[PDB]
């Protein structure tokens, strides 16, 4: 009954007083309130049934946030689908509903170092948990960080965005992916993330993102304008050579150093921004060596810095339904 620019949501009468977030690919995200537990929440409905990969996506999504229980990333709440798998088409995930993101707060404040430092470290700390399952982001950007008014952090993973169109929050962008992405088919690490940091890093220390551009040779392009030419070392590390040809075709780029592109920033940041931001990701700085950087001093504390005690280590989409109905069964009221 309730619905929301073209999706129903089936989600009462527990929840109630929908309203709009946002959408991407397969499914929709609304706020709404929780009537037993008298909460404001977050509710994402995903519709990916008809399609395999959008049901590994959804198995992940739900094996992920089951496990997972951090300060630093959302948490779930309920899981609500169909008594019954053939009825079962949607299923709604609710995490508590957060007031803002860092995206929103980058459009209306230049951030103060203190507020950086502070940002920087839960996504580290809850960064630290996620690669300490061996579970990879993929996908860290502004728009993944949720806020409240008393500087909480959290990360998030919304999901799969909208077809793009050939300027709004949820679309896919590419200017926090690392160059191995861009270079290479998967071979992909943690050191990914690592970069997204970097250059999360970089934008707050700034009014805009560090490396834009429209395809990915303007990124590229942008990338060895500030970092320069890679070196030998670094055209080695590039494992496609058909993309590590490409590099060794470009004019020669001089390093532009950091402290001339953000001249009133905190120089410990920079020299934490450098060791995010380095082309080869083999040398990239690791998460917990970030933590222990002395830009973090103030907030580290590694007894306090939880590492998850159970980490990880083809399949058709109906049988990828079935899965994905058994690890929702906890949810259901007759368990
Ligand atoms: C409702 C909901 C359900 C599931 C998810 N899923 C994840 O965040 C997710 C999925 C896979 C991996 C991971 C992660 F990060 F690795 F742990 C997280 C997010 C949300 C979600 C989405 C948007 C939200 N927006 C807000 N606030 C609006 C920005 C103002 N608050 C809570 C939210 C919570």
């Amino acid at each position: 009954p309730e619905m929301v620019r073209g999706q129903v949501f089936d989600v009462g009468p527990r929840y109630t007083n929908l309203s709009y977030i946002g959408e991407g690919a397969y499914g929709m995200v609304c706020s709404a309130y929780d009537n037993l537990n008298k909460v404001r929440v977050a509710i994402k409905k995903i519709s990916p049934f008809e399609h395999q990969t959008y049901c590994q996506r959804t198995l992940r999504e739900i094996k992920i946030l089951l496990r997972f229980r951090h300060e630093n990333i959302i948490g779930i709440n309920d899981i609500i689908r169909a008594p019954t798998i053939e009825q079962m088409k949607d299923v709604y995930i609710v995490a508590d509903l957060m007031e803002t993101d860092l995206y929103k707060l980058l459009k209306t404040q230049h951030l103060s170092n203190d507020h950086i430092c502070y940002f920087l470290y839960q996504i580290l700390r809850g960064l630290k948990y996620i690669h300490s399952a061996n579970v990879l982001h993929r996908d860290l950007k502004p728009s993944n960080l949720l806020l409240n008014t008393t500087c909480d952090l959290k990360i998030l993973d919304f999901g799969l965005a909208r077809v793009a169109d050939p300027l709004t929050e949820y679309v896919a962008t590419r200017w926090y992916r690392a160059p191995e992405i861009m270079l290479n088919s998967k071979g992909y690490t943690k050191s990914i993330d690592i970069w997204s940091v970097g250059c999360i890093l970089a934008e707050m220390l700034s009014n805009r993102p560090i490396f834009p551009g429209k395809h990915y040779l303007d990124q590229l392009n942008h990338i060895l304008g500030i970092l320069g030419s890679p070196s030998q070392e670094d055209l080695n590390c590039i494992i496609n050579l058909k993309a590590r040809n490409y590099l060794l075709s470009l004019p020669h780029k001089n390093k532009v150093p950091w402290n001339r592109l953000f001249p009133n920033a905190d120089s410990k940041a920079l020299d934490l921004l450098d060791k995010m931001l380095t082309f080869n990701p083999h040398k990239r700085i690791e998460v917990e060596q970030a933590l222990a950087h002395p830009y973090l001093e103030q907030y580290y504390d590694p007894s306090d810095e939880p590492i998850a005690e159970a980490p990880f280590k083809d399949l058709p989409k109906e049988k990828l339904k079935e899965l994905i109905f058994e690890e929702t069964a906890r949810f259901q009221p007759g368990y």
